[PDB]
């Protein structure tokens, strides 16, 4: 938990009560756990959903859904169970609550169970399931010159009828929301990620949406993989983008323009860019995931633990945040190595809060956490991100001014900032690591066995903000050459290994005074020439796996040719600039580089004129 922010234990494990209702009498009781939490804002009243697990924390017991809610952002609260099981059995619940807020209405989704004592996803049939849908109308008042507020709360209802017995290819089994909080799509439309199982017992996610204010529902055509369990969804520009769990695996993320018709990988973008545990093969977990604005910028909030422990356990909950192309670790919201998994965030009144669960021997409560310094942070990186794209937009390019330098998917820039032993990245998400570096203007210069930086890629680790450069990317620089070399040394690249031996594509440089261009695994034919002393303008690009270099804004031979044999995808360790920072690697390269700009695609050929015309004008070093 970051500097001047703090919390309190909300929903109290073994010691906060609720109103038990059975055979007509009603009882405070007390509660062993609460799990799933969900926080929420209904026009000016802040609302916390959750799980009531009254004798035990196993899956498989008694359960109600319960709700506390405020009118003074959270200092107090009143306490109520919003939806009640069957009471059928000593094990019968309602399970996995989803919400969505309209207007001054809650709509929560849950499935409820009879009499089972094994996991949902394991059973053969439907006899013991059912899915229903509860609506809570929230009225506020005056009377004492204060404030106050109550809910009221509907029977739940049945939509089974909706649910078809046959899909594409396969025959349907059972179904639930995925935990947290949904959304009201930019239609009007009520939009619920869901999870379904088949008769294989296979788990895979849909979209299950409606049209006349909860009184029918309908599912789109198209579906995730096999293996996508609890997704959680948002609406940007356009389309609904789903953020899926996958047990030992790192995390898929899709996108779809129309209501779940159709489905399509994020690849240039987040899917697989965050993993589950440090090396990715332990349980997976629920997630927090909103589109809000902030100092008009708008944004998305991700939350997840890193599980250094294993197995369930589920240690140092994270936030994140993005733009849909810069990526930044905000940091740890738990504190120490606690249990954390589940979470939910909330952003009202330009104040943001956090409702999570803490784990102690498989009790569990949830905390109540006011986020004043992550906020701080946030609006801290916000600016820079703001101003350097401003800055980068109003520069008069040469012809009266020719056009605009492109901002639109820039991910990182390397200038005229650099400490002892780091490039820093003026977007602030990933730095570089250097050696033998002496520094100049909006640069670095080097020389030695061993000189040169690396910007780190499947070598971030666990989460991996990169990823999209295994599918397209462009990168560029200015360089200078100050020695002629005794054999070909290396100057840009990206490097499939940890030694830069087994190349994807880069540059390299001779001692008959030409370029060595090397395309993936091809072999190497030297062209054109250079003189030392004189700066070169830089280019490499890659998309549908075919690999380009540009000298000055213009293409060398050789150009167009397969950087993947079609065979897999590629895994890219890292990029290197200026030598291969390897003292183990045999090369000399004597040069200075500036300017390095990374973007998630590939660039048009007025986009690359344009940035080699203004070289001289974008370096940070001025500010
Ligand atoms: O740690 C609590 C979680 O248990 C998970 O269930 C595990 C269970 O702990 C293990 O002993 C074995 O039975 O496999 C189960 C996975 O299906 C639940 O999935 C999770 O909801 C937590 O309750
Ligand atoms: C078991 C169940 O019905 N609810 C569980 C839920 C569920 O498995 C998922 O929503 C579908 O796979 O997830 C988890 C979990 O962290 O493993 C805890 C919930 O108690």
């Amino acid at each position: 938990l970051a500097p001047g922010s703090s919390r309190v234990e909300l929903f109290k494990r073994q010691s906060s009560k609720v109103p038990f209702e059975k055979d007509g009498k009603v009882t405070e009781r007390v509660v062993h756990s609460f799990r799933l939490p969900a926080l929420v804002n209904v026009d000016g009243v802040m609302v916390a959903i959750a799980d009531a697990r009254y004798e035990t924390s196993f899956d498989n017991s008694l359960i109600d859904t319960v709700a506390k809610y405020s009118v003074d952002d959270g200092e107090t609260w009143e306490t109520q169970i919003a939806i009640k099981n069957s009471r059928a059995s000593s094990v019968s619940r309602v399970v996995d609550p989803t919400v969505i807020v309209k207007g001054n209405k809650l709509y929560v989704l849950v499935g409820s169970y009879n009499s089972s004592r094994s996991y949902w996803t394991s059973h053969g049939d439907a006899r013991d399931w059912d899915i229903l849908l509860a609506v809570g109308e929230v009225t506020k008042s005056t009377a004492g010159g204060k404030i106050t507020a109550s809910i009221k709360w509907g029977s739940p209802v049945s939509l089974k009828e909706f649910f078809p017995a046959e899909m594409e290819g396969m025959h349907t089994n059972q179904f639930l929301g995925g935990a947290g909080v949904a959304i009201v799509a930019s239609n009007g439309n009520l939009v619920y990620p869901v999870q379904v199982t088949n008769k294989k017992k296979q788990v895979f996610s849909k979209i299950f949406y409606s049209e006349d204010e909860g009184k029918t529902w309908k599912f789109g055509k198209g579906r995730s993989a096999f293996g996508c369990s609890e997704p959680v969804a948002l609406e940007w520009e356009g389309k609904l983008i789903i953020n899926t769990r996958v047990d030992y695996r790192r995390r898929l993320v899709y996108e779809s323009s129309d209501m779940g018709n159709t489905w399509l990988e994020a690849v240039g973008t987040l899917s697989r860019v965050w993993g589950p545990s440090p090396k990715s093969n332990q349980p997976g977990s629920q997630s927090s995931f909103t589109a809000v604005t902030i100092e008009g910028m708008r944004v998305m909030l991700f939350t997840h633990p890193l599980n250094f422990k294993g197995r369930w356990l589920r240690d140092r909950l994270n936030l994140w945040l993005t733009d849909n192309q810069r990526i930044y670790n905000v940091g740890q919201v738990s504190i120490g190595d606690e249990n954390s998994a589940y979470s939910s965030v909330l952003y009202k009144d330009d104040k943001l809060y956090c409702l999570h669960e803490i784990n102690s021997n498989e009790v569990y409560s949830l905390v109540f956490a006011r986020l004043v310094g992550e906020l701080r942070i946030i609006k801290s990186v916000l600016q820079s991100w703001k101003n350097w794209d401003s800055h980068l937009s109003s520069i008069c390019t040469p012809a009266g001014c020719g056009p605009a330098v492109t901002t639109v998917g820039l991910v990182g820039f390397l200038s005229h900032s650099a400490t002892k032993t780091e490039w820093e990245d003026a977007y602030r998400c990933v730095n570089a690591s250097t050696a033998n570096a002496e520094r100049v203007p909006n640069g670095l210069k080097f020389a030695g066995v061993g000189g040169g930086a690396l910007w780190p890629v499947s070598q971030q680790g666990q989460n991996q903000r990169y990823h999209f450069a295994n599918h397209a990317f462009t990168l560029v620089a200015s360089v200078t050459i100050h020695e002629v070399p005794k054999g070909a040394s290396p100057l840009l690249g990206a490097s499939l290994d940890s030694s830069g031996g087994k190349k994807l594509l880069g540059l390299s440089y001779d001692k008959r005074h030409q370029w060595q261009p090397i395309y993936g695994s091809t072999p190497v034919t030297p062209t054109g020439s250079w003189e030392m002393g004189k700066r070169y303008h830089v280019v490499l690009t890659m998309a549908n796996k075919i690999g380009s270099v540009y000298i000055d804004g213009e293409p060398l031979e050789g150009s167009g040719q397969t950087v993947v044999p079609d065979e897999r995808t590629p895994d890219i360790s890292h990029f290197y600039v200026g030598g291969y920072k390897r003292s183990g690697m045999p090369t000399d390269s004597r040069v200075t580089v500036n300017n390095v700009l990374l973007y998630n695609r590939q660039l048009n050929a007025e986009e690359i004129r344009t940035l080699f015309l203004s070289q001289d004008l974008i370096g940070t070093e001025a500010h």
